[PDB]
């Protein structure tokens, strides 16, 4: 299903854990290349604990294949997104997740 994939290369040590306060700028686009989502046009960087199941299941789980300082493209899985439900008002259902994600900082 999901299929995180290397964009550019990290420490190529710490991955993400249990409690940690993953913290990525990114952005999140649709199979179609049209966009739904930015990290950066906030310029804030977006913070979450893993495994918090805070977030979809497809980022909870792929994220953390990811390195420290890595870029990645997350071609998550509608399952493991909003899925058959979508996500309302902005993600039509069955529809497969990308995101340009970069792993600022583990904490």
């Amino acid at each position: 299903g999901v299929q995180v994939e290397t964009i550019s290369p990290g420490d190529g040590r710490t991955f993400p854990k249990r409690g940690q306060t993953c913290v990525v700028h990114y952005t999140g686009m649709l199979e179609d290349g049209k966009k739904f989502d930015s990290s950066r046009d906030r310029n804030k960087p977006f913070k979450f604990m893993l495994g918090k199941q805070e977030v979809i299941r497809g980022w909870e789980e792929g994220v953390a294949q990811m390195s420290v300082g890595q870029r990645a493209k997350l071609t998550i899985s509608p399952d493991y997104a909003y899925g058959a439900t979508g996500h309302p008002g902005i993600i039509p259902p069955h529809a497969t997740l990308v995101f340009d994600v970069e792993l600022l900082k583990l904490e």
